[PDB]
């Protein structure tokens, strides 16, 4: 399938080289797979989700999105103009209030709320979970992250946005799962965007056009945006049966466009997010 004059960013994971428009994938497009957005929720009745959004779990007054984030986030997974994945089912987990923060116990809370959470949902294709969000280094972060991705979850968690060394944040310091930095339409490293060894994978992350609350759209960048550029992927070739929420991060890193990226600091990987297609 051909998406014509798409964000720049879904063009780029269907491309081996950039400065292209359309974006290339085989039609399953993510079907049977589910996606967790660990956010500000999300805004379930936007158009560009189709029906296949809703929000499961909340820690606030109320489950909607009055931030953007979070249905930013989950548009890049899944939305039918904006999505990687086109056809996943996504489910919001509110773990950041409606000014984006969110205390780590909460955070913590809902990581291990998905790896339960995931046994009364319809996903034979698998189950992926998209976090982006962070802070500082802290081990129960980090183990809750563990547990997830032990649990049967590709767990995708965004590198953070400090120019800094990934290894000082959590959860993107956890080795186990799949730390995600962020990449423009140059194929440069994005000026804000975290490295060191911890990384796996770099995604599409500088002005990333999504959808947004009160069923409007917008682009803004951070490794945030990055982040569900992986966890579509995943979600994407666990439907194609290419590989499995254990092995898929490693998978990625195996498939990616390699040596393309500039401004990529001595010891961090040089890949970029690449879906392999061949129409």
């Amino acid at each position: 399938a051909a998406q014509t004059n798409a964000p720049w960013g879904l063009a780029r994971i269907s491309s081996t080289s950039p400065g292209t428009s359309t974006y290339y994938y085989d039609e399953s497009a993510g079907q049977g797979s589910c996606v967790y957005v660990i956010d500000t929720g999300i805004e379930a009745s936007h158009p560009e989700f189709e029906g296949r959004a809703q929000m499961v779990k909340t820690y606030y007054y109320s489950s909607r999105d009055g931030n953007g984030h979070g249905t930013h986030c989950a548009g890049t997974v899944g939305s039918r103009t904006y999505g990687v994945a086109k056809k996943t089912q996504l489910f919001g987990v509110k773990v950041l209030d409606d000014n984006g923060s969110g205390q780590y116990s909460t955070i913590i809370a809902g990581m291990d709320f998905v790896a339960s959470d995931k046994n009364n949902r319809n996903c034979p294709k698998g189950v992926v979970a998209s976090l982006s969000l962070g802070g500082g280094y802290s081990s129960s972060v980090n183990s809750a992250a563990a547990r997830l991705q032990s649990s049967g979850v590709m767990v995708a968690v965004a590198a953070g946005n400090n120019n800094a060394d990934a290894r000082n944040y959590s959860p993107a310091s956890e080795p186990s799962v799949c730390t995600v930095g962020a990449s423009d339409r140059y194929d440069r490293r994005s000026s804000f965007s975290n490295y060191g060894s911890v990384l796996d994978i770099f995604g599409p992350g500088t002005d990333i056009l999504s959808t947004w609350i009160g069923g409007s759209t917008r682009s803004i960048s951070g490794t945030s945006m990055a982040t569900p550029h992986v966890a579509g992927l995943a979600a994407y070739l666990m439907t194609l049966g290419k590989t499995t929420a254990a092995s898929a991060c490693r998978y990625i890193a195996d498939t990616a466009n390699k040596g393309d990226l500039s401004n990529i600091p001595f010891g961090t990987v040089n890949l970029l997010a690449y879906n392999n297609y061949q129409a």
